[PDB]
């Protein structure tokens, strides 16, 4: 019913394991059709070499129904829709466990701007959530998850249209955009900063945020 | 006399440098048929270039003896045999000198779970073994390497069906799984988790394990 | 107009992504025609895999304005042009977002000289700037970031034909040499020496640089 | 005049840029003919990608004089002369620079037995030379580089065919073997434990060396 959005959101799911964001079947990419108040994403159980446009489902905003699909959608589902209801911006959800971004997410640890390549993406720091209660994570999960998210850049005056990512602790990554292309590119991105975050430290482990205007000009240029 | 079996051990081995889990010809991949007390394991001396399924051997799981095959069997038979022994439930065992997991087993430390990668395949700590006595070394020493490990797992309360790998101290990884492909899976998470939890420990030396609670509810909800 | 110039700096492009120097659009090459006054860059906004010589820019020396060419030149041309015009010597220049060149740049810290692989290509440390003051970000940014490349030399006695690289602070490096692939060498050098450099230090904190007898013995050799 | 020896020795370079021990045009392999006093070596100034068994130069170990060949052989070839001379029983030289077996050289330390994939390949400590003294850097240098590295062996008491390896204090690691392939095989077992050897270090920064009798479980197995 949405044969081009199917397509990118097929694409960009097998953008992830060519750019080494994910291995075996981990990971998952999602875009939105405000519109018809729906969004596509990949299926569960389906390896990235196999995996058709058809096997991409539809699912409702809403209703986090199915809409759509032969297959049963990623078990992150809820987390993509809750984010689509929170941030009216985004147009497209990627979430991986990337090695290093996952190691900040497990460190609990958020990636601070000390480079132009994090200022052309993230205007300032990679926020890394609190840890989650054990109400929230005995309760509904992956929605769960998604309010932690919310919450993170709420309590802390962060617009998700600015910050196109979010790191969960003690699990993983997760990035979003215009489309599921450009949710893509913003993940990659994140997890080259995440990498070079960590060396930097430990080349300079007192090394301060870089400059503002530096961040400004950067990410203002663009965006 | 098993060539789908044959079939299964062959495709998995092979998977082993693909993965990028070994070099040259280390690491060495079995599964077992317990109905035939039977298990298939690599050949000893092959390229995995070369490698065909006819070169896997069939080796008898009560004598240790070769069923069937024109080759010799892993050198690392025994400690197989004596996994497949011990631990009823697993149906598949792979071995190899993954660099991260590697890492972990000479610097002789357990792999604690730091993160939701980790808690979805392993339940809890990824052990490693005491270092061997020079009696263990110098005797059976394969056998006694399987014993090693049994031992450790025993003595810590830990059961093998929750926790498919183990690290030999100042030696490498040990998995298994419900079968070869489970095993190899397992195999390639254990790198994974190794590999980020020497980083993440790196970014937060005092980082506490990851909350029992999240770990149950990944691990428990899958298997 | 400079078809032949178009082709090798199209290649020199191309080798940015395929050595790993790069991802999704960051990195450009060019090459100067001093005869001309004239140098070929790379245009802002093409993927790499559908680059063609024709999407190359030629671009005025003395008035930075573009010559020939149907695409916009790469959003760094002005601090190609400024390098050009101040360094004499210089055929051909890199810039990319290099993994571990950006670690360092980022670190704010120089590359010191401890390995002969450095002293074959690089006479010495590698300097990295002193960040940019906020005028200099909030003026004409990318000539500035050469003003200032072009300072580090100079207050510090550092000859630009004996030391083919720079690393920006808080953004990453720019390498250079006799032409386009001349440039290309010397940038996937610089990213080694990156690498190594970063674990070296960590295997010795109080490691000296290489002594000044070997450093000659390597550079003055070639060169 | 030795075509398969040309052979031989032509597959082995053309194998350090497959198994990512070196960069550019780095690296060179040898092998030797005893009986007929001479060796065979990679030439200088050739990329690996254009390579042929013809390109291949044979010199004489006695004189170090060209026997045959059209191209320049490598600059190295003085070092390899030395060392086959001075090592009776080996047969396969490689120099490389590849990267972490390079870090602990630039580093000037000794690469300390911490697993059994060091104990199958290198019986001991993989020997660090001293610096070279100004006197050997300005005079005959390769050969001189060959000198340090007998001189390590020997004050040290370490025996040539049972340790295949050593690091030239900031330059990088030189590997030998029975002939060219198995010489190669070491070099990437070499770069294997330099680099699990960095970071078991860090996990365990007070680990001490494997257990003698487990070293030689491993070591005297084979050989
Ligand atoms: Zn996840
Ligand atoms: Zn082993
Ligand atoms: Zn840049
Ligand atoms: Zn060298």
């Amino acid at each position: 019913m949405l044969e081009d959005l199917k397509r990118q959101v097929l694409e960009a799911n097998l953008a992830l394991p060519k750019h080494n964001l994910v291995t075996l079947t981990w990971g998952n990419v999602s875009a939105v059709d405000r519109e018809r108040g729906v969004f596509v994403i990949k299926p569960s159980g389906v390896d990235y070499s196999i995996m058709t446009a058809d096997d991409m489902v539809v699912v409702s905003i809403e209703t986090g129904e199915v809409v759509e699909g032969a297959k049963k959608p990623s078990s992150d589902t809820p987390t993509h829709r809750l984010l689509y209801q929170a941030f009216p911006s985004i147009g497209g959800i990627v979430h991986t466990h990337s090695r290093h971004a996952t190691i900040w997410a497990q460190a609990g640890q958020s990636i601070p701007a000390t480079g132009t390549t994090h200022a052309d993406y993230f205007y300032g720091t990679i926020p890394c959530t609190r840890k989650m209660t054990d109400a929230e994570i005995n309760g509904e999960y992956e929605w769960e998850t998604g309010n932690v998210i919310v919450e993170t850049f709420e309590k802390q005056g962060i617009d998700a249209a600015q910050m196109p990512g979010v790191l969960v602790h003690s699990h993983g990554p997760f990035a979003w955009g215009k489309n599921a292309e450009d949710a893509v590119h913003n993940a990659i991105v994140l997890e080259e900063v995440a990498y070079m975050g960590i060396f930097c430290r430990q080349l300079a482990p007192q090394l301060p945020d870089m400059q503002q205007t530096l961040l400004n000009k950067h990410y203002l240029r663009k965006h």
